[PDB]
């Protein structure tokens, strides 16, 4: 299948080359899969979700993404226009108040509710759970991440905006999760992605257009933007069957675009996700 004059970040993810705008890719489309975000929340009645997104958990006095980071997030993995996996199934667990910030307590709650709640749900061809979020290195909240893979959930993580080395930085710095930085449209490493050994991959992430609440759309910066496209890159794999939950971050960077990214720093990685598909 092929989107014409798609997002950059959507085209980049099925090229071997910058500078395109048709995204390809196999018609199934993340269909059987499901992807928690868990984040904000998400404008499930946003017409780009299809129905095919829901709230299934929050911790604050409502469910409603009254930010739109969580939406943005979503959109990237799953929307219609926007996504990468465009038939998968959204979940929304709302760890974070409307201002963006959450305590660390509550998103570890969240970490285990997704690996809990994931049997309550029918996700044949896998579950993959995105978290556009973190902050300073915490044990714990690296072991509900390293608690949530092991369930059998891929986990992606952004690896933080602080344009330094993501060990320091959490969940970024479990190493049993994907933990991804962002690039540009120029394959260059992003302004603020950190970096370092612990980085599995990169993905787009500065100017990446997406849904927002309001059912709006509109063009924001972040690992936090890198970070559902590998998700829902890894929902697209698993529905053609080519990985599972615990070997897709794997996976991933076996198939990546290799060397292609500039000012990435010695001993990271320089490996730019790729679906690898051919029509
Ligand atoms: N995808 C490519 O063209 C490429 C270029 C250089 C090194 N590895 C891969």
């Amino acid at each position: 299948a092929a989107q014409t004059n798609a997002p950059w970040g959507l085209a980049r993810i099925s090229s071997t080359s910058p500078g395109t705008s048709t995204y390809y890719y196999d018609e199934s489309a993340g269909q059987g899969s499901c992807v928690y975000v868990i984040d904000t929340g998400i404008e499930a009645s946003h017409p780009e979700f299809e129905g095919r997104a829901q709230m299934v958990k929050t911790y604050y006095y409502s469910s409603r993404d009254g930010n739109g980071h969580g939406t943005h997030c979503a959109g990237t993995v799953g929307s219609r226009t926007y996504g990468v996996a465009k038939k998968t199934q959204l979940f929304g667990v709302k760890v974070l108040d409307d201002n963006g910030s959450g305590q660390y307590s509550t998103i570890i709650a969240g970490m285990d509710f997704v690996a809990s709640d994931k049997n309550n749900r029918n996700c044949p061809k896998g579950v993959v759970a995105s978290l556009s979020l973190g902050g300073g290195y915490s044990s714990s909240v690296n072991s509900a991440a390293a608690r949530l893979q092991s369930s059998g959930v891929m986990v992606a993580v952004a690896a933080g905006n602080n344009n330094a080395d993501a060990r320091n930085y959490s969940p970024a710095s479990e190493p049993s999760v994907c933990t991804v930085g962002a690039s540009d449209r120029y394959d260059r490493r992003s302004s603020f992605s950190n970096y370092g050994s612990v980085l599995d991959i990169f993905g787009p992430g500065t100017d990446i257009l997406s849904t927002w609440i309001g059912g709006s759309t509109r063009s924001i910066s972040g690992t936090s933007m890198a970070t559902p496209h590998v998700a829902g890159l890894a929902a697209y794999l698993m529905t053609l069957g080519k990985t599972t939950a615990a070997s897709a971050c794997r996976y991933i960077a076996d198939t990546a675009n290799k060397g292609d990214l500039s000012n990435i720093p010695f001993g990271t990685v320089n490996l730019l996700a790729y679906n690898n598909y051919q029509a």
